[PDB]
């Protein structure tokens, strides 16, 4: 009767629920670092991760973010023959980083062996849910096997479900259930955490360990890119904005003059071919992934600059939030006023 | 008095006010058992119940129903010997569970005499207001005669409510006051509890009595449907979901080039006029045509499975016991469901 | 000292889109439970209804109407006193109906009130923006030295501070609302007022310890909000909107895009003020409704419905006993029709 | 203790509360809308003219220091012109007038430049006040002018309110993010609710004696209430004064309706004359600044009346608020009725 009565006791908050409290600072957004050590063999220069998603990475995309300093996750939607191939396609091109997803599966091991003959960095154990007995068991068959080899387990919203990964084997622990843009698993199963919340919760575990974690999903803005970070993450990853980009996977298409990307869940009947949890739709076309990372970084810069923070771990280890209402989000966007061209970080 | 300064200190949650917690789990979707046991004669393969109303279920909705391990209320808007022969319809189209409407009236006898001779599992006491004095009456002259017969009994929100439902005969209680898609009663009459506070409140006092729960309304999406189910409920009542199937009451019509069926509220203008002082309780309208009741169900079943996969909940019963929540704002709910992102295609569970 | 620093943001304020009314055993049917209520011994009504005294809801025919359906209609003062005094006398030879009239806090307050006084008024409505204002308590105070036994209705006010000055000034009905008007602004241009559901409690709680009925006035668009508003502490409710595009209230039918409308405006908005001070109101439409008749039955019916859920025999077991539970947007959302396509019209609804 | 606090703090804005009516023997006829901001600048009205490049220039300071408040000149020209400006609004019968200056190296250039020309105030104007440039900034200026009038800005918290008050300054500047053209709180995710940033900085500057000024998010005129009713002394206007004649830019037509261009500072089109914080758009032309100014002090007037208030010092002493939620705010607002026809003072 504990569990009867604590069914509604907790609470959670997204980034649209909060705002970072400005603070004492002398690092200008100029001068700030966005380095981020995830381990000692997986390092980046930007805080960012291309999802493992048809739609978002290939190895066009894995190329472009890993010289801009941040990492891209070759989906495991083909073949191990095509995989490895493409992971090996992004190392042809100067040692660059590169990660692939790999699903729960019988064949699981034989994807890895031909990903880590490719010299992947480092594998994603992709999974709904995180917190299954199944993901956690094939963390440890993978972790005997290659104890040098960066794994990536997720996804999880809670922290009993990051130290099960934790002790199971996995070095970095991926935070999202249901934020993403194009998910629909809140809706159909009903479960999930608050994207911020889940972050928070997740990270104060990690910490406990010497653990990264990756806020991944729920992203629109670089400002929720800055929250996520605040909120003990060590690194993002983004689908929605980095689906519009020419190094995406897929092709240009108009659609009432504009240009546009086709961009889908891994749930969605489409990348399927269980019950779907995800949805089908398309994004702006945004042109190279240099801009986009350049507003996102720059974004970054502000915010730390805001926060007096010179460098991520003074982030996550300071910076202070504070709550609002549905008109605290509606004053905190532009308001009032009729928007006559669009900003390259706004709409 | 001290009635005076408790006016408002309760609190209301809705599914949109909460989300699910994951959490340990060794069990698979693929391998978790949905079903339900109401009473000793009465056991469901899914715990989905299609509305008594006069959109929503007659005979060849019943029939689909049962045959996919649910549940259907045949609707009382219509005359005792009419109901009779779909009650008997259903029961001899193979052993098919069928249950049936009937209204507080003084004929209430003389319905329920026709029924339980047409071989009806279960009898729904459906009223507007549950912890009325007529009903509790009703449920008593009715277990006084029938001692076996499976009675339903609601609407209600309230554990006291339920107390007394349960107390007068009732072995299952249906809950809800106001959610309904069609219903009004909030908004004209001001009265009401948010469902998924009145589901967890009513199966806390049906709980210590060993009696189950029917969430009755407000169910939009699979995913509240798992909400109810663990908030506390046996069981689920759609109205709105189903009435769009192939199997449900009315014809088919146009619009924007796709197809609709008729959705009403039984408190409407026009189901009053069909059942026939009072001011009405629900609109009339129409909803998407969404093809065969098997393709909804396959979604609805298909969702619950996910979601007690991501509880660790290898039966109903566990999730009824273990299940966690979480509150959200307004912009958890807009997270929640998809966002910038303009779909392209309908997804069969999703709008 | 720095309490009023500190308590600044103490308090919390519902409406009634934050609350719904409880469930509770009911021994009654709704067509069983009187609506009937008491103002004073020499003002008493069948429907807990009155009509606002606004010069777009309430003249002589509106205040007939009202009286015959049961309730009361307040002659809105934006006419010359024998205008006024002639429209009381109007109603008042109509069969001998209840009318009441309103007037402002001015130096020719005390004249007008004679006349209508004259004209056997039941109920003046000492009608002001702010009713804790010391002019305000002052009129009232010479009202009630020269006429003892005249029913007196005093407002706006929307705390128990207010309320508990206007009672001890002489008034023997307090209105309650400041801002929530349909047709208001005050709370957008002066920036002040109280959610009307917890402004009704709080003025009601005060009101209860001297036996004087309190009026919920304004923010009432679905009946629904009627009954929240009698639960939450009221003996009768105000409207204006809902009577606005009655017939019998003042203005010709208006034709816009096909549909027929009626002119309906804030007793603050320019074009009123005009038959130093900026506007608190603004100037609109709503649609035609027919006879009075016809709104008051969706009303009433809607009261029925509600005590029979509370398990109400009267008004006075309603304010007594009805307990509301608070719930979110989501609430409301759930509360309306969704995820339907309304398709024909409910009487009460839309 | 630093891990744990990050979200305990709660923030409130204008559409979260409205002022409780109180006992009142004034009527808003009689009140006194008078402040003293310093010895040397007093206005006869509340009401400050934003220092941007399409709110105010010679035009809209000369006007506003006739109505009783005060203009401030941007910084977008250099130096010769914006010392012109001033000299202009100064010869036109000794009219108070400020100026916006940004830290730069060269800051003291353009201050030497607005003080020959005998300017009243010189707003030291950055994105975020409580960086220590900022406040190095104000300590140089203090030490060679101890006579003039320094507002510094903008700060969000009581520890910024503080440090620019130690560091010299006499008037602070209260806002980060609430500008109905700022995108700030989206882009870096920092800021603090309005309404609480303005009572925060209040409280903590009430110690020192020294007036607040309450900067942006405002769109009627009861949340100028509101905002002074906070503690705030006096407040800045953007968007409401930027379709006024007076302001910079000319009318364009659309659709019949006449319209200004209104843009942030942080917007591309103010930088080209990092990333932007800001948007650029339009405002309804809205006719002589003498008509928005009336409605504005005549709100003012209303509400104190409302209060109590016989003046504006009684009004941030002694005003309550009362918290609401959305269902509040939709109440507060016109509601279930078509409008027919535009009031003086809404929309
Ligand atoms: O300067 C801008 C953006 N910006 C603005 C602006 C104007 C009004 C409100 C907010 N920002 N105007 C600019 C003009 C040019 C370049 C950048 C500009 N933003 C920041 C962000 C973080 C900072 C941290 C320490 C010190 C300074 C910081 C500045
Ligand atoms: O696999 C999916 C749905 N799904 C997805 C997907 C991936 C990430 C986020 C959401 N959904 N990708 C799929 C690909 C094929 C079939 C089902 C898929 N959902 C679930 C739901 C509950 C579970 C409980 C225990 C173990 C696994 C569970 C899986
Ligand atoms: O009388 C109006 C506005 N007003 C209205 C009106 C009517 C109903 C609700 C709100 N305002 N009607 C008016 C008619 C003419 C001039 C002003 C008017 N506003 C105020 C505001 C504050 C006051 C403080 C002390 C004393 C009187 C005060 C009056
Ligand atoms: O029966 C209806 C309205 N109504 C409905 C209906 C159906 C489902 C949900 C809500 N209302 N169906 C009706 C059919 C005919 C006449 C009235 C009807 N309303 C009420 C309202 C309060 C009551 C209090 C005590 C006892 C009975 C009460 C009944
Ligand atoms: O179809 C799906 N259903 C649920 N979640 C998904 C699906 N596909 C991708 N995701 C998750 O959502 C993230 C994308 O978040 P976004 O930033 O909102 O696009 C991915 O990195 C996955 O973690
Ligand atoms: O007209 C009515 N007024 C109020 N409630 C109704 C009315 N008609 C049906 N209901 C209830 O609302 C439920 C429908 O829920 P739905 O799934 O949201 O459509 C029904 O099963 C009834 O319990
Ligand atoms: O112009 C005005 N400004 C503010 N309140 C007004 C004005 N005119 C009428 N009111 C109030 O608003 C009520 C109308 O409420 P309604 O039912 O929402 O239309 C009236 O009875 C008055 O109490
Ligand atoms: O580009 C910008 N980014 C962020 N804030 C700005 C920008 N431009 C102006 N502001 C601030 O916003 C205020 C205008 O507030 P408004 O009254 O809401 O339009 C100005 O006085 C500045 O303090």
């Amino acid at each position: 009767n504990a569990m009867w009565e604590s069914k509604f006791v907790k609470e959670g908050l997204t980034f649209d629920d909060v705002l970072l409290v400005p603070a004492k600072s002398d690092v200008l957004p100029r001068e700030v670092s966005v380095k981020t050590v995830l381990s000692e063999s997986l390092q980046l220069n930007i805080p960012l991760i291309s999802a493992g998603m048809d739609t978002v990475t290939e190895a066009d995309m894995a190329i472009a973010m890993a010289r801009q300093g941040g990492l891209g996750i070759i989906h495991k939607n083909m073949s191990i023959e095509q995989q490895a191939e493409q992971v090996d396609k992004v190392k042809r091109s100067g040692g660059l980083l590169v990660g692939a997803a790999v699903g729960v599966t019988a064949d699981a091991m034989t994807r890895i062996d031909a990903l880590v003959k490719a010299s992947v960095d480092a594998i994603v154990l992709d999974t709904a849910h995180g917190h299954s007995q199944g993901v956690i068991d094939k963390v440890k068959e993978v972790r005997a096997k290659y104890p040098s080899l960066n794994i990536i387990a997720g996804n999880v919203a809670t922290a009993e479900a990051t130290k099960a990964l934790i002790e199971a084997g996995a070095n970095v622990v991926k935070v999202g259930i249901g934020p993403g843009s194009i998910c629909t698993t809140r809706v159909v199963a009903g479960v999930g955490v608050p994207q911020l919340t889940a972050v928070y919760d997740c990270a104060t575990e990690a910490r406990k360990h010497g653990i990264p974690v990756i806020a991944d999903g729920g992203i629109k803005y670089s400002g929720d890119m800055v929250k996520a970070l605040a909120a003990g993450a060590h690194v993002v990853m983004l689908g929605s904005m980095f689906a519009g980009v020419a190094e995406s996977p897929g092709e240009t298409e108009i659609y009432q003059g504009r240009q546009f990307k086709v961009y889908r869940g891994m749930g969605s009947v489409g990348a399927m071919e269980l019950v779907p949890e995800g949805i089908e739709g398309r994004v702006p076309y945004k042109g190279p992934l240099a801009d986009t990372v350049h507003q996102l970084v720059g974004g970054l810069r502000a915010g730390m600059g805001y926060c007096g923070a010179q460098d991520l771990e003074f982030l996550r280890e300071n910076a202070q939030f504070i709550r609002m209402s549905g008109a605290g989000l509606l004053e905190s966007h532009p308001h009032h006023v009729q928007i006559t061209k669009e900003a390259p970080n706004y709409s």
